[PDB]
């Protein structure tokens, strides 16, 4: 405990055990000083943005905080191939996080050069929320994670909160909460810091793909002992009314009986990647499927887990419901299509209805012999008894978990972007840097001192987490299919650093491979 | 255990405990030889069928198998009559299963006449997956079954498995199953087979019918102290605009609050058993309600359970939602509507909508001085919280049980169809006679072989079942309604045996006849 | 363990007990920062170097290495002389190796002026690969050796690591590897490191010439028993034939049979250092032995041991057999011949064939009546059976250890270049100083930083080996071999330091001097 030895050890490994596994990451970061260590609020008749449809008051921090929630985070590519090829499941167990070999230093700007230079007395505070007290923000998806690859140094984000409002107004049933009011830990070069967390019982993912379809359940050779009604008519002209009714078998086979129905579906607008066949119209905002919120119009983004080409084209997408990852180096705002990786969703094909069709049809009014049959299409369906549905794939940069919130009712609470929900996710840990103020004036004067000392601290930062797993015991014959690196001579090795150091994922990397029968 | 004693002992029979039923059933069976030994593919092309909507592909194996899965097999009528009239709910816990007494027989065609002798060499083999790893047939309600009467030797069905299909090819995430790579038990003339299973727990049935309807549970003396809006306008002519609120009592019975509203519907057609009525037109097909799975059709046979005829009128029954049973000799095709017994729910009209009407009506504009108000009707709801429904009742022709398919997530999954819905339901058995080529080539050739000895084998399955019980409290003062037989004089004793040997069934008796309040 | 105390006391002797050594090297180092903390890949088009036969594909990294493979690190040229005059041959049984005193340092420029300022906070963080998992690059002879002068300080390598390619282009098969992904420790002023080692079983090196050739290992004073044949002709005319068999005896030497044959040869170019007596051609590329593998043709830089001037003249040498070193203060390209050590082996001439001459002569046609005999040169004859061959000489300048390549199979797996062949040689000892960042931007950037500060560090490494030695137990009579300084009057000590501060060794010093019998 003093500023010659170090104060922890760089461990980065993953040791893989016959039922779990142990994935420790290690990285640096370099916290700077936001907001000028002053609390203010966000809200957007600050920031302009001028609508009602976006609308938020909120406040800014001078905290920062870590968010690995991302999976690339915790498995190199080539420990998550030995994670979905060989396992059916998975469910991480415990975590166990460090932060240590911290450093402060301190930069002056002087006669237009700027020298940075070490501050031995300074410290850096820090502390995880266990009680769950404050606002959760890890569980949105938001950038600033472990970079993915263990030698980039990064930087960590700023915490702020949104809370209620009218407009950008605050009602005040809103909350102000002041992070410097918990109890923080605080520390200097020298000191360390740890926590363990252990996960709450949750189910298993599911890594595998059905390899049965849910309309196709049935013996072929063999005819049910149930009868529908195949033909209503005699035949052709007036008054030939019959009922005729008749096996339902292997040659008829969509009319059989079935004891289970596909998961629910909220139809999503259909969009081609071959632009010429999308419509010449800005659908974009006006025709997406929204949820409003008390008078907000939200979007839906990822929603109830459906496929999303349907089978032979795959030239389009749905117009909001699939993720959408961007590749590296990719612009802000207006990026071309190809800069962005779509992510499409096939192995869910047989469990969930299709993203941009109908989830079917119902008759509507009572026949007669006068009245004909008339039927619409169902664009919504919601749960109804007897219904199984597969959640939405989880991918390697997808977010492991989020935060249930905390209600009196939730049906089904997991996450519809993807990942692990939990009522008690693994808290949030915030860092700061004690603020050192400047030489202040000699006599007395009230006002709070406004003037500091510019600087920041580096560290690393040890996240181990510990992964039950589900092996594959299928009997299947033939091959199964998996994933592979393309053979086929490239310029740049893939998942591997480019000529300049970036480093680069060129495709995401769903969870199903594995098949496995309903 | 040689070819002279016998391997088991009949026993059938219904030991009634007060709190609990065994129920054992012994019946003889008979297994040809399919495929000639070997594994095909089935793909319709192969069997014609061609269309988008009827696609499958799969294998057929030489294996059969035995499926119990229907009530008759177990019970005969007056165990049914004895468990339904007495008892509130059942449900299995256990199951035995031997199978003995085999013997395996040896055709031979010489000259134009075929002589059948014994071969006391050969051996069949069985095995139970007790692990699931095969595709699940049982829960299709295929024909196949344990005859209903125990003297009648039936013919044990061909084991088939459905996979993915794009059309009429294989994807190749589809499967392939070798059933003879799994550790099957051969036994001869002189073994006997047996294993031991407990079901896993699950609800109790209802067979109770409930005394008192949803819409209708308060007290007709005493007036709520809650006050609806009675009356909007002060009277006739224009600007006439007040709010009236009123005390909702007896007198209005349909406007009181009710802090629980009726289960889920998903509307069906209307179909009229007397045919002048119903229309003149194809609404067969067209008309039917269907779910869309990856673009195929699917029809709704049975699904969220929902009552048929709503009450006066009897006369219609749902296009495609009743279970609809045969007849003892009921041709396969374009049966006459007399021939068949179609099942209807009038037990469960209290807590469920009717089939084929609309779920409610939802207010759409907001009203205004200008604007009328307009309410559409509610074609589907799917579960809202609050939401009591009742599940379909269970027949002695219907399915047992059911595999909830293994899934992210299931609701309420209660079979469609009926019966008990079972993560793990009792094991496929599947037995197959072990081939015998006939005599080789004397030089050694490559090939297989592909001639051998036509030879099936017969003997007795044990099984039985271990019911749990529910008994009926209710302090109802009047006679409770059950299930009797006729007392006129008719031709044929019902339920028994005709003058020239044919069992039959006349009508399908369903579980609900006690009532319970709700 | 604090900025105060010393973390380590330099040792740097030799102890010589009697039947072993133990030789510690302690040399003080300095590790700049390579490639800005970043990967990139070399690929020649990146640098260069068109060509089909020059193609290159790897990855450069920030760390840095420690490679002591050489000898002249470990041994002073007076515990040389005492290793090789006094014994038969040696083996290294053990290793330990200690880092401490390290000790981390900050470079600033400002205003046109660089200053140097410690910085006690920061890290420099090791880690030895001891499960072999990273490419082995210590093996290929590389310079950055500790220097052989104890005083001087030097410059540690970096690490970068060649893979498989198809021209430029990475195959695909190809790894990266992120060296920042193994479990290194991680130290700060006030903390030392060090790990032991321990050598697997090797065979000792010889150390001996032999005193007896392999073609001369026979009585001169006693006739064989066995009859060559002699003479096929009975004089000069037609038809003269015979067959007349002879004793083989001393009066001719080279026909008597030997039970033994010489060691393998693949033939090199003779190249003279006398200038005029070589070709007026460009034989280098061209008429030089090579090896190709996939296309690319390698060269025969040292290559199956074998001698080189053939006896009388010396003043040849083989075109790219020998090893070849520089003098100190060597140019880097087109060195003038005398600048440079050629390497000569003298020693292995007795039991090896000449680098520069045939290994033999076969006869190709059968004789007939009609058919003269005829015979062609062996050019290259590789291992056959009864094979004595001697593994090429040991320098002092020369590697210690190689790694036998992880493969099915191996022939004598004695690096061709000399030294000691392992399958598990002393690990990779790999630095690297952690990344300090300059003062990041305010506002929370995405991109990760490319910003740092300066950054090397200094300390001392003891290398400590321990040599299991071979003692001369010969009793020829007269004087041995060995060697020696000169004792003319020479303007400066050999091995010794120049005036201005140079080091430099004059002449390579092989290890074999004492003689033993065959």
């Amino acid at each position: 405990d003093g500023v010659g030895s170090s104060s922890g050890n760089w461990h980065c490994d993953s040791q893989w055990l016959g039922d779990r596994v142990i994935t420790t990451s290690t990285r640096t970061w370099a916290l700077p000083t936001y907001n000028n260590h002053l609390y203010k609020q966000i809200s957007n008749s600050t920031s302009g943005g001028s609508s009602n449809d976006n609308a938020y008051f909120g406040y800014s921090t001078p905290w920062g905080y870590f968010d690995f929630n991302r999976f690339h985070c915790h498995f190199s590519p080539r420990d998550w191939q030995r994670l979905i090829n060989n396992n059916w499941g998975f469910r991480p167990k415990r975590l166990n996080f460090k932060l240590f070999n911290i450093q402060v230093k301190e930069v002056t700007d002087n006669n237009g050069v700027k020298t940075i230079a070490n501050n031995l007395t300074s410290t850096v505070q820090v502390f995880t929320d266990s009680d769950y007290q404050l606002p959760y923000v890890l569980g949105s998806a938001h950038e600033g994670c472990l970079p993915p690859f263990p030698a980039d140094v990064f930087m960590i984000p700023q915490y702020g909160y949104l809370t209620l409002n009218d407009g950008s107004q605050a009602v005040g049933r809103s909350s102000f909460y002041c992070l410097e009011y918990f109890p923080s830990q605080m520390l200097r070069t020298g000191n360390n810091f740890q926590f363990s967390y252990e996960f709450e019982n949750v189910p298993f993912h599911s890594s595998y793909a059905h390899s049965q379809s849910l309309d196709r359940l049935m013996n072929p050779l063999i005819d049910q002992y149930l009868y529908y009604l195949s033909k209503t008519i005699n035949g052709s002209g007036q008054n030939q009314q019959t009922l005729k009714f008749s096996v339902a078998g292997p040659s008829n086979m969509a009319v059989q009986g079935r004891n289970y129905i596909p998961g629910p579906s909220y139809r999503q607008q259909r969009v081609s990647t071959t632009v010429t066949q999308n419509n010449n119209s800005e659908f974009a905002w006006p025709g997406a499927s929204s949820w409003a919120l008390n008078g907000r119009n939200s979007l839906m983004n990822p929603g109830p887990a459906m496929a999303s080409h349907k089978e032979g084209e795959d030239r389009f997408f749905p117009l909001s419901g699939s993720l959408i990852f961007g590749k590296q180096g990719t612009g802000r705002d207006n990026v071309d299509a190809d800069k962005v990786m779509i992510t499409n969703e096939e192995e869910i094909k047989t469990t969930n209805p299709v993203a941009t069709e109908s989830y079917g049809q119902v008759a509507t009014n009572h026949q007669s012999a006068q009245a004909q049959a008339q039927t619409g299409w169902v664009q919504n369906q919601g749960i109804l008894p007897g219904m199984v549905w597969q959640d939405r794939d989880v991918y390697l940069q997808g977010p492991i978990w989020a935060k249930i919130p905390h209600t009196d009712g939730n049906f089904h609470p997991s996450p519809l972007m993807g990942g692990f929900g939990m009522k008690h996710p693994p808290p949030q840990i915030l860092i700061k840097n004690t603020p050192v103020p400047a030489d202040p004036p000699t006599a007395f004067n009230k006002d709070k001192l406004n003037s500091f000392i510019t600087q920041y601290s580096t560290g690393q930062v040890s996240v181990e987490i510990e992964w039950e797993l589900q092996k594959e015991n299928s009997k299947r014959w033939n091959p199964e299919i998996q994933y592979t690196s393309n053979y086929y001579k490239s310029n740049n090795v893939e998942f591997a650093v480019n000529t300049e150091g970036v480093y680069s994922e060129p495709r995401p990397i769903g969870t199903r491979y594995l098949t496995r029968n309903l």
